[PDB]
């Protein structure tokens, strides 16, 4: 799906008749939406698609219940939209969390004290979310990763049929029949976890060289802390090694070898992921990489 900024307006004033829109522009686009940011203030998300849309419902309501619950500013639901056929939710509306991607880059270039700072600063964040009580969410939110894992093979095997050879599709069947009889993937406890934990969703304050915000809860789910953990642990993109370990220190995680083979093995599992993504909407482009990788 695709938005000018007259529809964007439109679907606003249709359900905001009162809300008078002075300044509008676009602030990015992600993965599920494009983000809008109107009269300075607001934070305002389209969903591209169906998938997206579910994910925003999703947002706008994990975002309510954990409202003022965590150490670290948040967005704030102000406005919502409503379904639309295949839309569980049009758009919503957020306030905008000041501030500058906390990149890598920028990272590396403060002084040691204010690097310490925001690994502990990380840490108190996320060990306050995955702390968050969750016997008050329902079923929906909690990720299978079984189910996942069979659903994915499927999709892999009907996808790749005619892509791979047969001795390759065998090594692509025992990739995932070793993930599922391993226990390790499996056998933790679960939380709310904010899914999509990565530098950008981190914004930072360089006048007083903290961390100042966390967005981007469109994934959140409960599911497994050590996730929050790997999305920050890729080399280039994301933080160093070193660094995370510095949070989950901060943190006080007994098991730091266990976090480091799931994060070896979603760097591996990512190729299946682009392959799937890459059909399932239409980026031929993450398609040819991902089956690149298999063949490599
Ligand atoms: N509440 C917010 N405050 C400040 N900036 C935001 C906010 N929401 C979104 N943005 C900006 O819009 C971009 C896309 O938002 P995001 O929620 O990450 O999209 P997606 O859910 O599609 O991944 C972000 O990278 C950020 O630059
Ligand atoms: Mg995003
Ligand atoms: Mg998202």
């Amino acid at each position: 799906r695709t938005y000018t900024f007259d529809q964007v307006e439109k679907a606003i004033e249709q359900l905001y008749p009162d809300f008078t829109i002075n300044t509008i522009q676009i602030s990015g686009k992600g993965n599920d939406c494009i983000a809008y940011e109107i009269n300075r203030d607001f934070i305002f998300k389209f969903p591209k698609h169906s998938r997206g849309s579910t994910n925003l419902f999703n947002e706008v309501n994990i975002l309510k219940r954990i409202h003022n619950k965590l150490p670290l500013p948040i967005p704030e639901v102000v406005f919502t939209g409503m379904p639309s056929e295949t839309y569980q939710m049009s758009f919503a509306g957020f306030t905008k969390i000041k501030g500058v991607p906390l990149t890598p880059l920028l990272l590396n270039n403060l002084p040691k004290q204010s690097q310490n700072q925001a690994a502990k600063d990380l840490a108190r964040f996320l060990s306050e979310l995955h702390s968050i009580n969750i016997s008050g969410f329902k079923s929906n939110l909690v990720l299978d990763f079984r189910e996942k894992i069979n659903e994915d093979n499927k999709k892999i095997k009907k996808l790749l049929s005619r892509e791979l050879k047969g001795p390759q599709m065998k090594k692509v069947d025992d990739f995932y029949r070793d993930i599922l009889e391993n226990e390790i993937y499996f056998k933790y406890y679960p939380c709310l976890i904010h899914n999509d934990f990565s530098s950008d969703h981190i914004l930072f304050d360089t006048e007083k060289n903290t961390i100042c915000g966390i967005i981007d809860f469109g994934d959140a789910a409960i599911s497994d802390p050590d996730n929050d953990f790997i999305s920050l642990m890729e080399d280039d993109e994301e933080y160093g090694m070193e660094f995370v370990s510095k949070i989950l220190n901060h943190y006080k995680h007994k098991d730091i070898p266990t976090v480091l083979e799931k994060y070896r093995m979603k760097e591996k599992y990512w190729s299946f992921e682009k392959i799937i993504y890459g059909k399932e909407y239409g980026y031929m482009d993450w398609y040819e990489e991902g089956l690149n990788e298999i063949r490599s």
